[PDB]
């Protein structure tokens, strides 16, 4: 049903809210929820661990069967699988992990995957323990994504800093 509410409108197609992406998926019932994935789809930590636990491990079981036959994703790449009880589909997107020396330039490629979907509920790619500058990830999102993206950022201090810096 894609019933998003309580978002700040940053541009004509990018919205942001201080919220847990899991609670937003349960309220909104989106067509697509984006996972902040890694190349072997190991759903531990951050967004991935929270989405997988909210599916009672159904996401991990499906992802392990996908990887057994198809192998790992590339950094900047994505994979549509089931959204289970959270969404119709889950778009698993791998942003670069700059704390592990991956190329920050691939963050644009990671957000370009969003353009295949009319509307998405998504996290801020490559933030948290992946190490990218959040203000930079928000600018790449705004400059790259043309479809409707609703960003859920589960940290009030980070949310306030992003909004204040975007509005300068
Ligand atoms: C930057 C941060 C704030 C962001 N995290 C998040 N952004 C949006 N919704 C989120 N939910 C959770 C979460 C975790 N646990 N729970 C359950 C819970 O707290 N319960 C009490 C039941 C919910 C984290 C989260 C982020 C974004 C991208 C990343 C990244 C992290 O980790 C590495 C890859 O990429």
């Amino acid at each position: 049903v894609n019933s998003f509410s309580g978002y700040l409108k940053l541009t004509d197609n990018v919205y942001i809210k201080n919220a847990d992406i899991v609670e937003e998926a349960k309220k909104v019932k989106p067509t697509v929820v984006v996972n902040a994935a890694n190349v072997y789809l190991k759903h531990g930590g951050g967004v991935a661990g929270a989405l997988n636990k909210a599916t009672n491990n159904a996401m991990q079981v499906e992802s392990d069967d996908y990887i057994a036959t198809n192998g790992p994703l590339k950094v900047g790449g994505s994979c549509v699988l089931s959204g289970h009880n959270l969404a119709k589909h889950c778009l698993h997107v791998v942003g670069p992990n700059v704390n592990k020396g991956e190329d920050i330039q691939l963050l644009k490629s990671a957000y370009e995957n969003f353009n295949q979907h009319e509307v998405l509920l998504a996290p801020l790619l490559s933030a948290g323990i992946f190490g990218a500058d959040p203000i930079h990830s928000l600018r790449v999102c705004v400059d790259t994504v043309r479809t409707n993206v609703y960003l859920a950022v589960f940290d009030k201090n980070l949310y306030d800093k992003l909004v204040s810096s975007f509005l300068e």
